[PDB]
């Protein structure tokens, strides 16, 4: 059971930009994918203040950086708040078309891509390096989802009988053939260092075992 729904036009027109741009500082896609589980992180910890029951689906705060040659894939994962269906579907949504909207204007005005994040947007930056991305994700109150769009027009939204998460967001990047770069260790490491080591939580790199 999966369901099918259309980005508005102008959201459809944003992802496409984005998907088919040359702009040349496509890094910035991975400080912005971290800075949402941080958010994530950080939203889970403000809350499991007055609730420490909100922590029962995972002690653990951290984000893992998890590179597949074989896969092609890069994945971003955290033990974050995580999303609810009616996130994925609506909330979310609505600050994606609020901050659309502006972004689209401001490229106009000759605005830079790495402000994407300034809007609310920075999600989208993954198609800089993804042709599709896949988000599972678990929040305390709601089931295992997968939300996932190729920047085609549309995504969808399923139930994942894949294996539990306990809480938080799995971001898995299948990455577009010339941007392979991210899945070296040393790329990744460098980004990291310039745009992300100042986050308030541990960001674990994987190495890859022996094919
Ligand atoms: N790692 C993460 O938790 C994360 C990972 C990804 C995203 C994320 N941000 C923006 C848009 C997303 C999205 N989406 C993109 N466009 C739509 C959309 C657009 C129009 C209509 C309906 C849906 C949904 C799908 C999945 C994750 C998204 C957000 C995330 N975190 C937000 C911070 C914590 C709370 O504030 C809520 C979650």
């Amino acid at each position: 059971e999966v369901e099918t729904f259309a980005f508005q036009a102008e959201i459809a027109q944003l992802m496409s930009l984005i998907i088919n741009t040359f702009y040349s500082n496509k890094e910035i896609f991975l400080r912005e994918l971290i800075s949402n589980s941080s958010d994530a992180l950080d939203k889970i910890r403000y809350e499991s203040l007055t609730d420490p029951s909100k922590l029962d689906s995972g002690k653990e705060l951290h984000i893992n950086l998890i590179p597949n040659k074989q896969d092609r894939t890069l994945t971003i994962v955290d033990t974050g708040i995580g999303m609810t269906k009616a996130d994925l579907i609506n909330n979310l949504g609505t600050i994606a078309k609020s901050g659309t909207k502006a972004f689209m204007e401001a490229l106009q005005a000759g605005a830079d891509i790495s402000m994407i994040g300034q809007f609310g947007v920075g999600f989208y930056s993954a198609y800089l390096v993804a042709e599709k991305v896949t988000v599972i994700t678990k929040h305390n109150d709601d089931e295992q989802y997968a939300w996932e769009s190729s920047a085609g027009g549309s995504f969808t939204v399923r139930t994942d009988t894949g294996e539990p998460m306990g809480r938080g967001t799995k971001v898995i990047l299948h990455l577009k053939e010339d941007q392979t770069e991210y899945l070296e260790e040393r790329r990744i490491k460098e980004i990291v260092k310039k745009h992300s080591q100042f986050i308030g939580y541990p960001i674990t790199l994987f190495v890859e075992k022996e094919r």
